[PDB]
């Protein structure tokens, strides 16, 4: 979890979670 760990971080706390 070098590039992958940062990556997915922001995907899905912005896609389920960008105004709520």
């Amino acid at each position: 979890k070098s590039m992958i760990n940062a990556y997915l971080d922001k995907l899905d706390l912005e896609t389920v979670r960008k105004i709520h």
